[PDB]
Order: C-alpha cells, then structure tokens, then sequence
C-alpha cells in the first residue's frame, strides 16, 4: 500500500552514503565479515552497492510502461555477449567518481576489484557483441526493449594456450553466482516438446508431450546517463522435477535420469554454429526452447499490462502489432513464427488467416550470412519427431505462400521449386531463412553492400514478389562501451576540445576533424595511445608475459579464427619480415609487434593447426638472438569482449584482410576505427562504408576486390604459379615444411603447406605481393610520427555512422516505428 | 578495511527504520514493487528485514567467539525439524511489536504473512525436534554450538489424504528459496567414496575414490534475548562437473549421468529411520557424507582459530578435546569415530593409540532405542565396497576391545563374542552401537528408566567393563517455542502473574504453584484456553472445514500412526462412546471433539489401513444427526511442527496411550503439560518422571505397567478371552468386520479385526477396560470447570524438569565440560 | 577358428555389487557388440574404442 513505495532508498552520490551500502552488504548480504572477507566478497560488496541503483530505477522505468502504454519490441536473440558489468554501470549511472573515492577511502583498490568480476557466459562471437551493442542504445534512445536470450550454464569455453595448441577448460562464469540477476521461479513456464497431434473439431490438440520448465532470470541493463534501465529476461531449463513415482512410470526404471540431464542440459552450455558436431536436436532443442519460453511472456503482457483495459477487439490481437515487436536475429529464432501461429490459431482460436496477418505485422528477421550453403535448414526427420503441430503449420504455411507466388507468375514453376521452404534433396529439409522471410514484414542486411547481395543473389525470387519488405541496417558499436569505458583519455581530449553532446549521436565526433593541424593534438593523442600501450605492454609481461616494446607498430588482429579470415597472410608476412631482416640485419625497418587473438571452434584442424603454427613462429622468431627487438609475434589467449576494451586501444593497425565479399559487414572494424587506428583492409564486409566515410585516402584497402576473385573462379586459381614468381614465397613455403618454424615435428605445417598450395579455398597466396606490399605503405606512415597521427583524427572524426544508436534510430523509425527519444528520465 | 563495519548500520528497532527496510528489500531486494508484489513478496520481504537484525549479531557473536576461545560442540544428528523460523526469530529477539506495528502501518496484515513460511523439511519426528530444542536451549545457555546435519531438497512428503487414503506429495519446502540461509561456495569439501587402500610404508592410503563435493549452507539460531546467536550448518551433496572431458575416459559413456544423479541425490530426500525398505547404500551413503565433510569443517576451525599459538605440542590432538566436542545423536552418525581415526591416524600422523585417546574423550553417543532389535547395524559387505578404509579400523578398533574385555573377564569367552562390534549370523554384521560405546567417553540414555535398561538389558557386559560411561539425561523442550509462541495467551498470564524471569527457567513456574486457589487465575486460565479453542475450530473449519463445537473438549493423539502407539485403543474407545450415545440417546454425556493426527510412513500397512479407520468411523459419527455435537472424530492431516504449534494450545486431553515398556521418552507429552493440558497415559517412558513431578493425583495413569506385560507374556496372552469376558469388545470387533465402518466395502477392515483377534503384539484389548474405565474419570472433571483448571495449573507450575535448558545445562557439565554463561552479549 | 564375445552371464549379483545399479547391462551390450558388427577400416567415424576392443579381442 502506498507507504511501501520507491521514494526513499538511497541517498545516491553521497561516498558517503555510498560506504554505508558496501558496508550493510558485504556484513548482511553475503554475510562476511572485515576479518574474513575476501577480494571476490569485496566486488561481491561493491556490485550490490550500485545495483540498489540501478533497480531504483529499473522499477519506475518498468512501471512507466504500464501506465504509458508504449510499443514495447523484444529482441529474441540466441546469444547475447555482455562481458564486464560494474564500470559499465557505473558510467551510465555516473557513480564511477563516487564508487572510486569510497572504495579508495575504505580502502580498496576499484580497479583491483573490477577485474575480478567475469564476462557474462552468455554469448560468444561478434553476433552476440552486437545485441549487447544494441541494448545499451536501445535503452539509451528511450525505447520500450527487452532482450530474450538464453542464462547458460557454463556460456561456451575458456581458451588456454598449451604448448602452442588452443586448450579448451570450460567458463563456470557463474560459480559463486552473478549479483547482477534476479532469478524468477514465479514466472516459470513449461515448454513442450516431442508429441502427437489429434485433429478434431474445434482444433489440433499435440497431445503426449514430455515437457522441460524454463524458468526466467532478468539483469537490468542501464541507458546512459538518463535513468532508464530495461530488461535482459534469460531463460533457463529446470526438467520437472517428478521423479521417484510421478505418471507412475517409474517403478524400474530411469531414462528420467536421462531427461533429467537431457531437459537440464538445454541451458547447459552454448553450441554456436555454423560448425558444431551436427545439426543436434539439442541446438533446435535450444531454439525451439528459447521461443516457447519468450512467447508466453509476450502474450502474458500482451493481456495483462492495461491490455485487459484497451481490450478492445477480445483482446484480439489487432491491438498486438499495435504493440509488440518480435526482432528476430538471425535465423535461430525462426520458429518464433510456426509458435505464434500455434499459439493463436490453436490455443485462443483466431481463424488461420488473420492470425498470420497478425505474424508478419508483429515479426522482422536480422540477416548476417553472405554465403547460401550456410543459411540454416532443419529435416522434416527431425521437426516431425519432436515439433510435429509445427512441422504441419509450416507444410500449411508453405501451402499459401507458394499460392501467393501462383497468383504472381503463372508458370514459373521452377521458381515455384525456388521459392519453397522445402528442399527436396538427398534428405528433405525446411530452409529457415525462407521461413522468416514469409512471415516477417521486414527483412534486412546488415551493411550496404550485404543486402544488395540479399537482393540480386541470394534472395532474389522473394525480393522480386515482395520488394517492399527488404531494407538495410549498417550494425554499429556503442559509443560508452567503446570509447568511454575501454578509452577514457581519448574521451577526455574529445570533450577537452570537441566537449561532451556526441556520446548518444556519435556524429559530433566529426568536429575534431576541423581540429587536425595543431600541433599539441598530433603530439597528444600520440601520448594517449603510448600511455594505453605501456599499459598493455604490462599486461604483456605481468598477467601473461613477453618481452614486448612500446615503441613499436602494433600490428592487431583479432577474429573468428577461422580460414577465411586470412591468419595465414599474416603469417607468411611475418616470416617475409623476418626473412628480409635476417639477410640485411643492419637495417633500419619500422619494427612491429603481432598479435592475433581467437578461439578456433573445437575439432575444426586447420583452424586448431594454425594457431599452433602461429605460437610456433613465436618460440623461433621472438627467441633469435639477431632479431633482437625487432619483430614480436604474441598469440592472444582467451580473447574476449574485456580483452578486447584493452587490446583494440593500444593498437596501431587493424588488420582487417579477409576474402573479398565474404565477411557481410564487420564489427571489431568500427570500435578499431573510434580508438584511432589505421585500418589495412580488402573491400569487403564493412571497410566498405568505412571507406566511403573516411576517405580512401585515409585507408589501406587493397588487394583482389570481388570482381577479381569471382574471376579467379572462371580462371582456376592455381596456387603453385605465385609460388614460381615470389622467391619469398617459395623461400617461405620452404622453411615451413623443410622443417625451420618446428624442429621436434618438421612434417607438422604439412597440412598447411598443402591447404595453400593445394586446395586453398580463399586465395591466400593470390592476395600475396598486393598486401606485402601495402604494408610498406604503412610502414611508410609509422616513420613520420607526425602524419601517422594526422590520418588518424581523420579516421576518428569520421566514424558516428558506427553507432549503435544510429543503427537503432533506423530500425527503432522504419520498422519498429516507434521514435527513438533521447529524453532522460525522473528517478530516484 | 576497519571503517568497514557492522557498528550501526540498522536505525534498528525504529518502526522508523524497520518499515524502511521492508520498504528496501521489497523493491531492492527482491525486485517487486508495490504493484506487482504478491503476498509471498511480503512474507519475502518482512522475512529479509528481520534478517538483518538476526545477522549483526551472528556476525558479532562468531567474531566473538574468534577472540576469546572457548570449547566448541558440534550436534551430529541427521535431521533437525526446525518448523518455521519468523515469529520464533523475531522472539527471540523482540522485534514482535516493532514488526507487527510496521507491517500494519504500510497496511500489510502480520500474521497473513506468517502462514506463507513452509516448515523446513529437514526433520520428521521427535529425533529431529530434540535436536531443534537443544540447538535453542544451546544459544540460550551462550554455548558455542553448531549443529551439523544433511540439507534435504524435498523433505520427506507431505501427508494428502486423498479418499481416506494418505498420498504422499513432495514437499519442495525451497521451492521459492528460504531466505535464512546463506550458502557458502568458499568452504565446499570431498566426501571420498568406494576406492583401495594401498599400504605404503609410512601408512595406508585411500586411493581410486569417487568424489561427491559436500557443500555447506548456514542458517542462524538466535538465543532468547541474550543477543547470541549460533550457527547451523547443513550440507548440500553436489556432483563434480566437469562432465565433457575428465579423465578422458568420456566419449564413450556415460553410466556418469548416474554420478550427477546419484550423487546429486544424497540430498534429495530423507530416508527415516527403523524402518525404510532395505538398508540401501544410500543410507549409508547420507550417513557417511555428513560425517566426512564435517570432520574435516570441525578439524578446519579447530587448526584455524589459533591452535598453533594453541599449538602447545604440535597443535597436537593431545589439546584438541579442550576445543571440541562431538554429539553422535543415534548412531547415524557414528561413522564419525572411524572418521576421525582415520584422519588423525593417515592424514595427520599420531598413532593409533594417540588417536584413540583423543577419539574416545571427543564423541559421546546418545541413545533413543528403548529395545534391541532396531539398534543400526551395516553389512560388511556393505562397507568393505564404499568404505574400505574405514572397514579396516573397525576392526582394528574391535580387535582392541576386545583384548580389554579378556584383560577384565580373564577366561569369558562368551563376553567376548557379545561386546564384539562385528556379529556373525545369516549375514556379518558390524554393530554400530559397539563401535559408539567403543570411541565414546560416555553414553546417554534420554529418560531415567529408559537410560536404566540401557544399562541393565541391552548393552550391560559395556556396563559391567565401563560404569563411567553411561548416565541419564531426560529430554526437555523449549518454553520459547512451546509456550512464549505456540501460546502467548498462557504466557501473558503468567507473567502478570509471577512475572518474566522464567523464561530463561521453566522451574519459577512452581511460584505458580500457591495461585491455585486465586479465582482470578482459575479463570484466567480457563479463558485463555477457549480462545485457543475457539481459534484452533476457526482453523477446522476454515483452511480445512467441519463443526467442531469449540466448548466441548478436545481429546488429541499426535504421536507417529503406528502398531504400538495404540490409535486403534484410542479408535475402539471412540466407536464405543458413538455407540453408548447412540444406544441412550437424550443421556448426560460430557461431550467430545477426538482429533487424531500423524503421517504413517509409506511401505508399512497397518499403519496406512489404520489412517482409513480413523477417517471413516469419523465420516460416520460425523454426519449421524441422533449424535449432533456430542462426538465428532477429526484426522488432523499433515502434522509438522506449524500444526503442533496450532494444536497443542487447544487441546484438553493428551493421548499417550503406549503398551508399557515401548516408548524410551517423548518429547511430544512435555508440550502438552505447559499447554495446560490434562493427560490420561500408560506408565510409559516419560510419563513416569511427567507423573512424579505433577503427582500422580494429576495425570491420568491407566493401564498395565511394564510388570504386568511381561505377566501376560510368560502365562500367555490370548486377545479372545479379553474378547470374551468384555461383551463391548464384541460389541465394536462385530460392529467393524460386518462392515458398519465401510458402506463400499465390508471386508476392507478384515486385516484389522483378524490382526486385532489373532496377532496383536501390543496387547490393545488388556488395556481395553482400565481405558475406559480411567476415561470416564477423564469426563467427570470436564463437567466442574472449577477443579479441571486447578489440576491444569498444579501440571503447568510443575513442567520446570523439562525444558530443553535443563537437558542442556547437564549435557554441558556431565559429558561436553562447558559451564553454561546467561550473560547477554551487547552487539548491534 | 572364429571368435564370438560373451559377457559373463551372472548379472543380478556377482562380484557383491548390485542390487542398487545397473549400469552392468552394458558390458552384456559392449562386449556383446565387439562381434555383431563389421567396423570396416579407412575410414568410420571415429577411431573409436570399440575397434581397438575388436583388434585386441580376435588377437588375445
Ligand atoms: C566487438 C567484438 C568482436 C566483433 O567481431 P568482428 O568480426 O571483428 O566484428 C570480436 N570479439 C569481441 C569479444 C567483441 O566484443
Ligand atoms: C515435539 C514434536 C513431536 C514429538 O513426538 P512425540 O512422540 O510426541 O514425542 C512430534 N511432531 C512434532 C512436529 C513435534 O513438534
């Protein structure tokens, strides 16, 4: 009753009160003392003395909703990448200054303490980065979004190099919980699977199901600095649990041992395709699992917050499109559409064809793959086993589609077979991209040049039946994220000059490009970056050592470590460097330090090979006696997003090589770009954009662009032929398998040296001499600090394009249609 | 740091802060605001702002007991019933006017909220409230005790009489949590399973073990406004993870889904005692768990908390006995003398004699087995598999006593083969409660006669080599529990009366003595007993429904549904009184509400058949409109101890009807005397000290006394004969098998009469008449309110032997050497 | 002379170790299926254990 209220719980901004809420929760919360708590116990303390704050606002935020009516749009997402949680709060919430100062006073190191908190398990590539890249915008620009994913257990692994091999040990990140979430066993929820369909009078009926509970932990994740906080609301699988006698099944025996470790092991650990070891039931288990759970809360609100009021059609859900927005990542959320479709045409009894006027109104897809063998397709062997109801809403579905493109050419029947979401084959399957399609009122790229690709290839029949439904987003990367927290003094000059307005529309950022010439910024921001690289030339010795240089040109990549991603020009770079370097030692050579980070995915060899070659190349280079300080090569163990807050800053050039056309727009590419670093880069992907905003004069993009490498197709590549020209080449083909980079295992890069001369998919040595060579023109620039420095701003000023909140605005305006406010926010 | 502290983080008792508080942990805390919170949310809420107050005090009492020393026992028993925890914390510790006028005030309903708390199932009988009593009479009496014991998940179920019929749901008490723990991660332990004993040449050693990790979770025991408050450590049991990979002997199979399972569910539930069905590895296997994890907390905390400034000779166990105690409650946890050889033997390094004189003055064994046959004994193929290590000390162990024993009894070789802890027979046999008596430095029986045939029949050859060891130390209950809070109306009285000191005492009762006669108190007392009355038929019919008459009076049995507690006694005499009423209608008759109350334990027959009788022969009598109100029989389903509570305060007679020489003690009868209840009962166990203290003028003794049964044993017993000379025992054998209690069924009841007429172990017909003659005195007194309250006071003011503090502060003197302080310690 | 796998057929109690789990119902379907299937080399999937275990067996 109304004394029970929010107006009163902390006094906020005070040290002060501040040092009595670290001082009630580390004694009555965790309930430890000052004599046995610990470092952990102490961010323990901390953490629940600004997440009071956070919550604080996170209740009237929520209940604005209720009362305001707002469009609320969900972003179902499979993989949600949050990483670090303390300084990211604290900057939105401002706190930072105070949080330092009572823990400095209580005697506490604040950064000792915030490198004991661990990423959130939770996510895994540039996908997930991205969906915690928009919710901190989509909070920010005042809009009504909560982000479904899946709570896993154990995320997905934790990389250990061993004796040059990537070792994978497993991320408990929750062990001694997670402060920051609020588990809900009130809202728990049941999912089906498995099953049997009777069709009778009123309706199907899929009887016989087992069922797996999933029930609901929710983090709040902040705006910046406008006091709105929405909510993450993750799922997790609890099997039911009815074991000694309930269904009176068990008398003799468990298999329920197994459903009990079978349903659990849904939110266990994350799997993250294209690649894992087969199309499991248990990856469609995760998906189907993700949407049952996350569909019933959306109806729940639907209906109840005031809906039960503004009715007014029996609650028929034309006031849903109205007011829900399901967004839909990738094509792991697909069955999001077969699920709304069950949900109303069977369980309330909307006639089939308004119900699916209602899907496509409510649903839009993200696409992110370029290339069509890699879109993901299910078997009918599998849906029919354990979705069934749905397998038959897709048959059905497909039914009125494919009528819909009859009605649209007659006699095209080839595209009719083109068209549908089942591929007859060797084995039969639905393809869930065409699914989304169908049901999605809009469905975009995700970068320029991406869904032209979707357009004029790919899904060109659909775009010629509806054109009206494709669209384009170019992804960003937020601002507070990536330039506050992981740069602080290259925020600091920016609003020292520029001053504070750009961090929520990023574009501002441009202004200090009318601010090049001066002579303190060139020598400033020179600083700056060599104040961040003797800190990581720290972390480089201390917590995991080498003997870097700061001087040097840090030469940084950091991606999926797969083939495509050229690790091995890199490589054959290297050794080029170090060869030349060996012949005329005395020679001066703008030296630098390489660093590749990445994980490989389990079980890809090459991917598990080159890593270790990339180590190897290490012991020999970096342990010569002639090379002395000149080349470094560190491979970066356990990359992740808080490795990346610290790498991406001290690093000069961010290599960015990958086979043109094959990446479909680029992430690391714009955090890279905001922290000032010179991008060498085929056109591909992102670059793209990037190019024509900065200038292609400021790049370094180079090598055989599309055109070129859909001609090398037409052509044949063969390897062996560069292999005749380039000396090098042949000189470092040569060492490789000679046995020079590994002694105790000579045969050992055998493989390599036969994926490159041999059956090389991505053209490495063709993209060769060009990128050898394009170094040299970085190499040229790292002399003159001067105009290395100069370039620089202007990649900076140029980058508001890269913001999440744009990417947002656009889809929060086109789609969602909701206007994106930047208005801050009452609270306590 | 030192600013760091607890000193006044509570504005304390101010409605003022305590309304604030459940104003910070309903929003903060728990995430729910004043819109969508429901009830629970408030129970939630009030029960975290108590907790506040309550761990302050831990936290000053534990850091306390760091700096000054003193002896510590550990209470190793296998359940602890504690019921719910709010009023009886808030008691303790004052805040009952303070919380009620603040949850008032913000309009929420204080004891609403206190029906949403679930009993812990930790317990389930009167083992497990004992061990409850002593851990309150323990704080109480300032000693430094925790209580160890197993964290069960589920219980042991909750009674649901569905038709007659008990069921047995799953009590998933944690469910939505229990907000009084706090599980400690830091400090989780091995409990080594199955495994090899290598003999190297230093000693032996456990190798090959399995490995469950015991996981510890603390709940706190406040004293009676003292300001301590203690700890309570429960262990849950929790598989090793790392699933994917260890050992690399996975890829293959997974028969491990079973560790995870069968690990995991050593905690899942509760197996209870002389009975259960078969003497299951997981008995043994919960029992061994509690043990190992313990010794290793308790030698924990004894080599961290100064011992080697405590050291004096190699910290050496020669001083461990002034540190520590150990409470074997039952032989459970006996494992706990081969335990700590184990430990001091192999992992430290004494010898055996070094430890054994350390083992035998640390654990005492306490006993509850007033017979023989249900004295805990393993299989040693049974311990040879899981416990190899310790299968070899036992006999070691047994093969020392035993050269003791010949020492003692040169030439008595037949004592040898009794005091023997391994038996021979069908099967061989480790004894368990040898093996106690043997690292025992005393042995307690729990009742005078029953710790005298402790000491005269069944272990007596131990008597004879070892009168040091055994004593007596009759069972006693808290007056905090079981008079300030299951009746606070008895308690005000009392107090304006002879005035609060005696809670802290039970025996100033006594000054109560001389108010017999005042007749301000006569009706005092009486009125308070209606308005229990009253509010216990408002419950009967309410949240369960009837027409129980609140003035007539209450006779209730709420002992364990079994062969020898007699129910059916009880249910003959009830059907009879049905039948006299029915036969002579318009008669004086002293009116009757018979309540009935116990869970059976499942896979026992008589004891399942019988809950039907007393159901039906109710539905009978219970709806006959010649009886009216003059008889109603009522089950009162699920007892714990929340119904105890309920019940105990309304009720007129107790039912303690045993056949004489089957009970050892009862803790049950004691709460029913402070209840100022009347008590018609066999000459059993407790009963005889209850009588002697009140005078057999004021109990209602009926039956044959032990002398008597032994008579009708030797000269024979034959129920037709009491059958024939008793014409009312045809009167309801006839009335039962013709089928008058079953309408459906008429034969139903024939295992019962047949049981009653030919295998009656428990003599129910000898005791048939002196019953009901004994009962009929019983009716007399209810009909002159005047005297029935005079003999109700001259038992309340008598009730001083048996409060759980006089049990304690003997325990302490005689056995664990602590001298019990009353002192207040300050603390916030 | 051809070989064919028998698992010892005592399974409800010997070696004084069940009555409690049988997880044993797999060495009478793990040694039972060492001769019930052709493992055909240069190639299957996986190096599994169960060819070793046919290797060893048809040699011992
Ligand atoms: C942003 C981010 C990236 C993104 O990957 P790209 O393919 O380079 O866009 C990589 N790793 C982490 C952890 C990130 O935060
Ligand atoms: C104390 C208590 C008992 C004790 O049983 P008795 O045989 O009467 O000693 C039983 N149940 C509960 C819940 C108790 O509080």
């Amino acid at each position: 009753r109304k004394q029970i209220s929010v107006r009163g719980l902390a006094g906020v901004e005070n040290v002060t009160e501040l040092k009595k809420n670290f001082n009630r929760h580390l004694h009555f919360t965790l309930v430890k003392d000052r004599n046995v708590a610990t470092p952990r116990d102490y961010y323990f303390a901390l953490a629940h003395t600004v997440r009071d704050h956070l919550v604080g606002r996170w209740i009237r935020t929520q209940q604005h909703y209720y009362e305001k009516d707002p469009k609320r749009i969900y972003y179902l997402s499979l993989e949600f990448y949050m990483g670090r949680t303390l300084q990211n709060t604290m900057v939105n919430l401002a706190l930072e200054n105070a949080c330092d100062e009572a823990t400095y006073q209580l005697g506490l190191d604040m950064e000792e303490l915030e490198e004991i908190e661990e990423d959130a398990g939770l996510g895994n590539g540039g996908l997930g980065r991205l969906a915690a890249c928009f919710l901190d915008s989509m909070a920010t620009l005042g809009l009504a979004a909560y982000g479904y994913g899946i709570r896993y257990e154990f995320g997905i692994f934790n990389q250990k190099i061993c004796g040059g091999w990537q070792m994978e040990e497993a991320d408990d990140w929750l062990r001694y919980g997670n402060p920051w979430e609020k588990a809900r066993p009130e809202f728990t929820l049941p999912v089906h699977f498995y099953g049997r369909v009777e069709h009778t009078s009123q309706g199907a009926k899929w009887v016989d199901t087992q069922v797996v509970l999933a029930m609901p932990y929710d983090t709040p994740v902040p705006g910046y600095r406008n006091n709105v906080v929405n909510t993450m609301r993750l799922w997790s699988a609890k099997a039911p649990n009815d074991f000694n006698l309930k269904d009176f099944n068990v008398g003799g025996y468990i298999q329920a041992v197994l459903d009990r470790n079978l349903a659990e092991n849904i939110s266990r650990v994350l799997y993250p395709n294209d690649n894992f070891f087969e199309g499991k039931e248990l990856r469609l288990k995760q998906e189907y699992f993700v949407v049952a759970a996350t569909l019933q809360d959306i109806i729940r609100r639907f209906k109840s917050s005031k809906f039960g009021c503004r009715d007014p059609v029996r609650t028929n859900f034309d006031a849903f499109p109205d007011k829900v927005a399901i967004q839909l990542n990738d094509t792991h959320p697909s069955l999001a559409i077969p699920e709304l479709m069950r949900v109303l045409v069977d369980l309330e009894r909307l006639d089939w064809d308004k119900a699916w006027e209602v899907t496509v109104k409510t649903c839009a897809y993200t696409n992110h793959t370029v290339i069509p063998e890699a879109l993901e397709r299910w078997p009918v062997h599998l849906l029919e086993t354990l979705l069934p109801r749905h397998l038959q809403i897709i048959y059905e579905i497909n039914q009125r589609f494919l009528n819909r493109v009859a009605a649209a050419f007659p006699g095209d029947v080839d595209r009719l077979r083109r068209m549908s979401l089942v591929e007859e084959g060797a084995v039969k399957r639905i393809n869930m991209a065409h699914l989304c399609i169908a049901g999605s009122h809009a469905v975009n790229g995700v970068a320029r040049i991406h869904s032209e690709i979707l357009k004029k290839t790919i899904f060109k029949d659909f775009y010629e039946l509806e054109p009206h439904k494709f669209q384009n987003k170019t992804n960003g990367i937020t601002p507070r994220r990536w330039l506050v927290l992981c740069n602080p003094g290259l925020a600091e000059i920016i609003a020292e000059r520029i001053g504070e307005e750009y961090i929520s529309d990023l574009d501002q950022l441009r202004k200090l490009l009318s601010y090049v010439d001066d002579e303190a910024f060139i020598r400033d921001v020179a600083k700056v970056k060599q104040e961040n690289k003797l800190k990581f030339a720290a972390y480089l010795e201390r917590e995991y050592k080498v003997h870097i240089n700061p001087n040097s040109l840090f030469d940084v990549q950091v991606k999926r470590i797969h083939e495509y991603k050229r690790q091995l020009l890199n490589c054959l770079h290297v050794i080029t460097l170090y060869n030349r370097i060996k012949k005329e030692p005395n020679k001066f050579v703008v030296p630098r330090t390489v660093m590749i980070g990445g994980k490989a995915a389990p079980g890809y060899h090459m991917a598990k090979m080159i890593i270790k070659l990339i180590t190897a190349i290490g012991d020999v280079v970096n342990h010569d006696p002639v090379v002395g300080d000149r080349l470094r090569v560190i491979f970066l163990e356990n990359y992740r997003v808080s490795l990346a807050e610290k790498v991406i800053p001290a690093a000069d050039l961010s290599e960015q090589i990958s086979t043109a056309g094959t990446e479909a727009s680029g992430t690391g590419n714009m955090k890279f770009m905001l922290n000032g670093a010179l991008t060498i880069g085929t056109m591909d992907g992102a670059n793209v954009e990037m190019a024509e905003e900065a200038g292609e004069e400021n790049f370094f993009i180079f090598g055989m662009r599309v055109e070129d490498v859909d001609r090398l197709d037409q052509r044949g590549y063969n390897a062996q032929e560069y292999y005749d020209r380039i000396p090098e080449l042949r000189q470092i083909i040569e060492q490789l398998s000679s046995g020079f980079f590994s002694p105790k295992q000579p045969d050992l890069f055998k493989d390599i040296v036969n994926m490159l001369m041999h059956h090389d998919r991505f053209k490495v040595f063709a993209d060769y001499e060009e990128y050898v060579k394009c170094q040299e023109r970085v190499s040229a620039l790292y002399k003159n600090p001067r105009e290395w420095t100069r370039m620089v701003i202007r990649n900076i000023a140029t980058s508001g394009k890269f913001s999440s909140d744009r990417t947002i605005a656009q889809y929060a305006r086109e789609i969602w249609g909701v206007e994106p406010s930047r208005q801050r926010l009452p609270a306590p």
